[PDB]
């Protein structure tokens, strides 16, 4: 599944929706500390739309337990992420994947 790590405390009440378009920052590493990818690098927000499956399952399941302005690290296990194949590039097979992530704002 997936385990959250607050770094910063949101406000505890504003939760991502259905409908509602998520603006995060995030960057994305393997357990062994190595970044796959990251909106940081590029200094601007990354934008997602709950329930139209635009991420992998596990981000979308942490940010949606996430309130607004909260900062938490994203533990996620690699049957809500990209499984016993990996993908293309960096991510190898059963990789619990780690997320810096910051929920911005909702749209």
């Amino acid at each position: 599944g997936v385990e959250i790590e607050t770094i910063s405390p949101g406000d505890g009440r504003t939760f991502p929706k259905k409908g509602q378009t998520v603006v995060v920052h995030y960057t994305g590493m393997l357990q062994n500390g190595k970044k796959f990818d990251s909106s940081r690098d590029r200094n601007k927000p990354f934008k997602f739309r709950i329930g139209k499956q635009e991420v992998i399952k596990g981000f979308e399941e942490g940010a949606a337990q996430m309130s607004l302005g909260q900062r938490a690290k994203l533990t996620i296990t690699p049957d809500v992420a990209y499984g016993a194949t990996g993908h293309p590039g960096v991510i190898p097979p059963n990789a619990t994947l780690i997320f810096d992530v910051e929920l911005l704002n909702l749209e």
